[PDB]
C-alpha cells in the first residue's frame, strides 16, 4: 500500500498568513476593539538606505517600462535574504514599511539577556550578507516591556507595538552610520556584557556593537538550541525544514475570517487567484496623505488605545467616501501615523487631488477633537511611487516606496498642527489659490529639491 509524498501546503489561509506575524496568526485574542496585551521582548529594526533613490531612477526610459518589475525583483532579492535570517534566528517579522522591517523575539523576562545575544548574532550576520546597487543597512536593537494594540472595525483590523522599547529601537537604528548595529540603553543594560564588545555613541547612552567575543566554552549552535526552548513557534521536528510554522496552517474558516481583516481586498483577490500576480507591482501616480496623531509625553498605552480606535473609525469612513486606503500604520516618539494612499489598484479617479485635500481636512478637524490627541499634522504629496509586495514568499506585505512618501512624512513632522501639500497637489487641485497659504521653505533632513510647499487653509 503506497505512501505518496507532500502535505499540501498552499491553502488560502496559508497565503493570507504570509502577510502577518505570528503575534497575530497565533494570537487567539478577543475581537473587542481596542484590544491591548503586554509582554516582554527584544526588537530589531532593520532599515535599508537607498531604495528610495533607486525608485526614482527606475522610472527613467532606460528601464523600458519595466522599472516596477525590476525594482521589486532587486528589492526582494535583498530583503528576502534578511527575512530568512530573521526567521532562522527565531524572530517574528511584525511589519514591513517600504525598505524597512521591524522584528520581535517575544520571551519571558528571564530570557531577555540570552535572547539579546541571539539577536546580536543575527544582526551581525545580516551585515555580513551585504558585500555586494548602492545601499546601506542600519540596525537598531531594543529590549523591555512591549504592549500590543489591536484596533479596527468589524471588517478591518490593524496592530501596533507600543512603549519605550519601541521608541528606543527606532532611536537606536537612526544613530547607526552605514552598516552599524546600535543597542538601546536598556538593551545594553540587560545584555551579556562579557560577550559583547561595544563603544560610546557621542551625546548618547546608546552603544555600537563592535564584536561578539564569546568565552572558550561557548558554542553558538548549542546556545541557540537552548534558547529555542523558550521560542513557542520555532519550526522543529518533522517541520524543522520550514521557515515558519504558519506554513502548516490548515483551513479553519473562523481563523481565516479573523486574519483576512488585516489584509487589503486587492491582495485577497490575488490570493484567491482572481487577479494576476504581477498586477500589484507598479510605479503608479498616487497621492499620499500621511496623518500624524501626537499624544502627550505622560500618556500611557491604555489611554492611547481608545484614542487611536476613535480616530481610526473616522479615518476609515472618510477614506471610504473619498476613495482612499490605509496602506500602513506606525507608532514611535508619541506619534501614531497613518500612511494613506489615493489612486491605487481600482480607486483611480480624475478629481483625486481635490479629494485627498478635502479628506485630509476632514480627518484633521475630526481627529483634533478626539480626547487625548494633542496635535494632528497631515502631509499631502503627489507623484510616482512604487507599490508592491515586499519580502519573502513566506513573509511579505504590500507597501509603497518613493520620494513623495518620504516628503509627505517629512512635511507632517516639520509642519506640525496643520495640513500641508506639495506643488503637484496644489497646482493640480480644482481649488482656488486662497484655499492655500505658501509656506516658508524648511531645510528637511533627507530631502532636497523639494519645491514650494503649501498649507491647505480651507474654504474659510
Ligand atoms: N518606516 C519607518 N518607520 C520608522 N522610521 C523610519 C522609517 N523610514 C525611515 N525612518 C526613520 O527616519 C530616519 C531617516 O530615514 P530617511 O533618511 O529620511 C530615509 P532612509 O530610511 O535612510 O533611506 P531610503 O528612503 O532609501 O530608504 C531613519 O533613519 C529612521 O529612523
Ligand atoms: N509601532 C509600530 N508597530 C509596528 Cl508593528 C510597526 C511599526 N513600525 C514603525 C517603527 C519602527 C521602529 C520602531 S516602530 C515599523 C513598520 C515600520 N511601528
Ligand atoms: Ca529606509
Ligand atoms: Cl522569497
Amino acid at each position: 500500500m503506497n505512501t505518496p509524498k507532500e502535505e499540501f501546503q498552499d491553502w488560502p489561509i496559508v497565503r493570507i498568513a504570509a502577510h502577518l506575524p505570528d503575534l497575530i496568526v497565533y494570537g487567539h485574542f478577543s475581537p473587542e476593539r481596542p484590544f491591548m496585551d503586554y509582554f516582554d521582548g527584544v526588537l530589531m529594526f532593520v532599515d535599508i538606505s537607498g531604495f528610495t533613490a533607486m525608485t526614482e531612477k527606475f522610472s527613467s526610459a532606460m528601464y523600458m517600462d519595466r522599472g516596477a518589475e525590476q525594482l521589486v525583483e532587486i528589492l526582494n532579492y535583498h530583503i528576502s535574504a534578511i527575512v530568512e535570517k530573521v526567521l532562522i534566528f527565531g524572530g517574528d517579522i511584525l511589519k514591513f514599511a517600504g525598505d524597512a522591517l521591524l522584528a520581535l523575539w517575544r520571551v519571558e523576562r528571564k530570557q531577555l539577556k540570552n535572547i539579546i545575544t541571539v539577536v546580536i548574532k543575527c544582526s551581525l550576520e545580516i551585515h555580513g550578507l551585504f558585500e555586494t546597487l548602492d545601499i546601506r543597512v542600519k540596525i537598531g536593537l531594543a529590549a523591555g516591556h512591549i504592549s500590543m494594540l489591536v484596533f479596527g472595525d468589524e471588517t478591518h483590523s490593524h496592530f501596533l507595538v507600543i512603549g519605550q522599547a519601541v521608541d528606543d529601537v527606532r532611536l537606536a537604528q537612526n544613530m547607526a552610520q552605514m552598516n552599524d548595529v546600535i543597542l538601546s540603553p536598556n538593551c545594553w543594560q540587560l545584555c551579556d556584557r562579557s560577550m559583547i564588545e561595544i563603544e560610546s555613541v557621542p551625546d548618547q547612552r546608546a552603544v555600537k556593537v563592535n564584536f561578539l567575543k564569546p568565552p572558550p566554552n561557548f558554542n553558538f549552535d548549542e546556545f541557540f538550541t537552548k534558547c529555542t526552548t523558550f521560542m513557542h513557534y520555532y519550526p522543529s521536528g518533522e517541520h524543522k525544514n520550514l521557515l515558519r510554522l504558519a506554513c502548516t496552517l490548515k483551513p479553519d474558516p473562523e481563523l481565516e475570517m479573523s486574519l483576512q481583516k488585516y489584509v487589503m481586498e486587492s491582495i485577497l483577490k490575488q490570493i484567491d487567484n482572481k487577479q494576476l500576480q504581477g498586477y500589484l507591482s507598479e510605479l503608479r501616480p498616487v497621492t499620499i496623505v500621511f496623518v500624524n496623531l501626537m499624544f502627550e509625553d505622560q500618556d500611557k498605552a491604555e489611554e492611547i488605545g481608545p484614542a487611536i480606535q476613535d480616530a481610526y473609525m473616522h479615518i476609515t469612513s472618510v477614506l471610504k467616501i473619498f476613495q482612499g486606503q490605509i496602506n500602513k500604520v506606525f507608532m514611535f516618539d508619541k506619534g501614531c501615523s497613518f500612511l494613506c494612499v489615493f489612486g491605487f489598484p481600482g480607486e483611480k479617479v480624475p478629481d483625486e487631488l481635490t479629494h485627498a485635500l478635502e479628506c485630509a481636512m476632514d480627518i484633521f478637524d475630526f481627529c483634533s477633537q478626539v480626547h487625548k490627541i494633542q496635535t494632528v499634522s497631515i502631509g499631502v504629496a503627489s507623484g510616482i511611487v512604487f507599490c508592491g509586495i515586499v519580502g519573502h514568499t513566506v513573509r511579505h506585505e504590500y507597501t509603497v516606496i518613493g520620494q513623495k512618501v518620504n516628503l509627505a512624512a517629512r512635511m507632517m513632522m516639520y509642519y506640525p498642527g496643520i495640513v500641508t501639500c506639495d506643488s503637484v497637489t496644489y497646482n493640480g487641485s480644482n481649488l482656488p489659490a486662497y484655499f492655500f497659504k505658501e509656506l516658508p521653505k524648511k531645510v528637511m533632513k533627507g530631502v532636497a529639491d523639494s519645491g514650494p510647499l503649501y498649507q491647505y487653509w480651507g474654504r474659510t
